[PDB]
């Protein structure tokens, strides 16, 4: 037992830029100058599904944070825990009572109207067919409901008439937001057009963020439909195939 | 002073009744009937316009959601360290259980009061598929549950009773009140359970789990209320959301 699944010098993320929790921490560790060595384990594939990863993350989800001995898995977790052991500007995190209630108030909504509803249409339009499993239409348009009433509460409840989802400047609730967002929005779903409100605040995000840092975390989403129609994808191993189908059936 | 808006139908509403409870929180406890459909009424839509409990108003601060109350509630009476842990791995281990909890449990172990109470008081049915899908997405959690955040460990996240043990607790507390026997074959699970509820209390587990433990019977003898039309939009949603 060598711990061979091989250790790079400091702190470990494994994660996959096709995924919007992985794009989200590895956008909030660039733009804070964490030094993190980024390990790819490529979902479409399923090394995440693989002995090697199964070690390290025996749930087999990304992002993982590996951290000495210390494993981590949550996007949310991995994001509060860098943010306090590298001491992050206070905005993204804050200190105070109130406003960090409104930034675990996002999180905790955003698990269940965001998380779970966004990203189907990449199950719908890439990874189902790449299996040969076709997502039923009426679970689509379901979907597409849920996806537009989700959209109005976020600018309604969360972002009402100020600048960012959890108050006056960028906090982690936002980073998560944005990255899910992109999803369908890389698939060719419009989210932004006719909601003028969150169209503005995702400028805000990305001017924040920066060009070149947005550019090159939503690189590989933004080409995906183009690589599922040239059929360049790997092939899913077997456990990535159950997992698969199982995600699939979970498509209400 | 504090008001939160629950009932004690609700998985998280359990959660925090007992967090506040357990470590004499002052709240009045203001009940919105569910069933009723009292949360979507004007004046709690007024308060919390996404219309779902639990909620907590401070003074003109209004929060949602159980998570996030209850690590307000945590630091704002300055709680027994344990319950939240300011350790950074300790705690982070926490936020680990509530962000897999989230995605795991949040959503799969409510489903058999919609499969035998609320979808026939409104006459839809569930479809038997999915009875057993979810069934098998149960028991693939609790399997998750007891290998990865147990082990042979006493509570999920640690050493001592947290957060995420109260929201664990509560959220399986739903099928086991519907009949579903979840603890049985399960030692870790079931010894988790025992050292839980040794530590917060006959009592107080009783008054918690009362009205969910008797749901069933009231269902039964048809003494359930009728729901207002606004609920009963949202429970065909909910239904349908059910995979
Ligand atoms: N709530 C978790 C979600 C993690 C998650 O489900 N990640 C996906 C990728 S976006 C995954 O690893 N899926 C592979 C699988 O479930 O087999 C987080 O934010 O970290
Ligand atoms: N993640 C939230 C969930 C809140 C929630 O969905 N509560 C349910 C009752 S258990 C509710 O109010 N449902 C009514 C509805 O959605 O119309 C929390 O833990 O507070």
């Amino acid at each position: 037992d060598l711990g061979t699944e091989f250790q790079s010098m400091g702190l470990e993320l494994f994660l996959d830029l096709v995924s919007q929790p992985s794009r989200a921490v590895y956008i909030f560790a660039k733009k804070n100058g964490i030094p993190l060595e980024l390990r790819t384990v490529d979902l479409v594939k399923g090394q995440h599904k693989s002995k090697e990863f199964l070690q390290i993350n025996s749930l087999g989800k990304l992002p993982t944070l590996k951290d000495g001995d210390f494993i981590l898995t949550e996007s949310s977790a991995i994001l509060i825990y860098l943010s306090c052991k590298y001491q992050t500007p206070d905005h993204w995190y804050p200190s105070d009572l109130q406003a960090r209630a409104r930034v675990h108030e996002y999180l905790g909504w955003h698990a269940d109207c965001i998380r779970g509803t966004f990203g189907i249409p990449l199950w719908v339009q890439v990874l189902g067919p790449l299996i040969g499993v076709q997502v039923p239409k009426e679970k689509v348009e379901r979907n597409r409901t849920a996806m537009d009433q989700a959209l109005q509460w976020l600018e309604d409840k969360f972002l009402g008439d100020r600048p960012f989802l959890a108050g006056q400047q960028v906090t982690l609730a936002d980073l998560m937001a944005l990255e899910e967002l992109m999803q369908p929005v890389a698939l060719g779903y419009e989210l932004f057009e006719g909601r003028p409100r969150l169209a503005a605040w995702r400028g805000r995000v990305e001017a924040f963020l920066g060009a070149e840092l947005c550019q090159e975390a939503h690189s590989i989403i933004l080409s995906i439909l183009e690589q599922a129609a040239k059929k360049t994808l790997p092939t899913p191993s077997p456990e990535a195939y159950q997992a698969m189908l199982l995600r699939i059936a979970r498509i209400p």
